[PDB]
């Protein structure tokens, strides 16, 4: 059942900006090298967008009001943003679409395990050239309606856009798109698109006939970096968020919010990522099973598997305290030879690594 299933995603913390004097700047530095967002996001496998942002939480409303029997994805993942909307809204069907590569995803691989069945999605993207499926080429708009003949009325982009240029690209496409369709045309000018945007510079106007709504700054998303989400519509241009409103929004976030852990635990899916970060591991993950990993070693990639069972080791004896980066940034500054854990481990195991310390932590008295 897919509303039972949504037990297993964290409550979404967020700041919603409208875009429709001095404001100091909130400052705050957090000596933390790891990407503890993951932190509540061990209930996942392959991907984990559903932790960071969801559609009842930020745009419910939108979601009431328009009511779309179909769901534009245009999101290059395993389909995990898709899978909590499915949990959310289990009446509604889906149009997928992801970047054709065999380096990235390009199957809803985390949608199958949460759902189980693909039946609802109407449109998996099989068959499309590596064109048909990118975001920035004509061709990918002109096949959209290759099976769903409902209009556009909210689309969805989580693209990791490589040039901020392409995200323009993007975008003068679903308005070209909007504006002639003979679907979306027949719905009118009350259509929108949710994308996933990185704040770069001040006063950037967007393209011509395409207007701002809001601006959501996720607690999911990378402290160090500027992302935000943007919800677009056809109106008279507006800029797009500066750099600055971000960090302030983003600051306060990470200052005052905890992270909130998930109601159940899906120990199928903490085995798979203990297994995954390191073979032969077992869950629960106490003292004697750590002893037993450490054993089980007596070369590279027994050095790789030292520097996991040290840090695993290091949340045992740290006392249990609140899902805080005040409290991240303690873990890690407690910890010696953190480099050493930095070097050795690369960004996918890194993020593993949060994954299971946050099993931990939340497992803790
Ligand atoms: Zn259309």
């Amino acid at each position: 059942d897919p509303t039972e299933q949504l037990a297993y995603f964290p409550k979404i913390t967020f700041e919603r900006l409208k875009n429709y004097y001095a404001k100091g700047k909130l400052t705050r530095n957090y000596m933390i090298l790891l990407p503890w967002q993951h932190v509540n996001r061990y209930n996942f496998v392959f991907s984990s967008t559903g932790c960071k942002v969801s559609l009842k939480t930020c745009i419910g409303k939108l979601m009431k009001d328009l009511n779309p029997k179909v769901l534009y994805f245009i999101g290059e993942g395993a389909g995990n943003w898709m899978a909590r909307t499915a949990c959310e809204y289990p009446d509604i069907k889906f149009v997928y679409r992801s970047l054709k590569d065999d380096l990235d995803h390009h199957y809803p691989l985390e949608y199958q395990r949460v759902i189980g069945e693909l039946s609802r999605i109407i449109d998996s993207g099989e068959g499309l050239s590596m064109e048909t499926t990118d975001a920035t080429q004509k061709t990918h708009w002109d096949l959209i309606h290759r099976v769903s003949k409902d209009a556009l009325l909210i689309t969805l982009c989580d693209a990791e856009f490589k040039d901020r240029d392409d995200f323009f690209k993007m975008v003068i496409l679903w308005r070209k798109h909007v504006l002639s369709c003979r679907i979306c045309t027949t719905y009118g000018t009350d259509l929108y698109l949710f994308a996933k945007y990185h704040a770069k510079d001040c006063n950037v106007k967007l393209p011509f006939f395409v207007r701002s709504v809001a601006t959501f700054i996720m607690q999911g998303s990378k402290l160090s970096g500027s992302e935000c989400y943007i919800l677009l519509t056809l109106g008279h241009h507006n800029n797009l968020p500066c750099h600055g409103e971000i960090q302030n929004s983003k600051m306060k976030i990470a200052v005052c919010n905890d992270f909130y852990a998930a109601k159940k635990l899906d120990n199928k899916s903490i085995e798979a990522n203990c297994k995954s970060l390191l073979s032969g591991l077992r869950i629960p993950i106490n003292k004697k099973e750590l002893n037993r990993q450490r054993r089980l070693l007596t070369k590279w990639l027994t050095n790789k598997a030292n520097t996991i069972i040290d840090w695993l080791e290091h949340i045992l004896n740290s006392p249990k305290g609140e899902l805080n980066y005040d409290f991240f940034e303690a873990l890690e500054n407690t910890y010696p030879n953190m480099i050493k854990l930095i070097d050795n481990l690369g960004n996918a195991e890194i993020k593993k690594l949060i994954k299971v310390t946050g099993y931990m932590l939340v497992s803790k008295k």
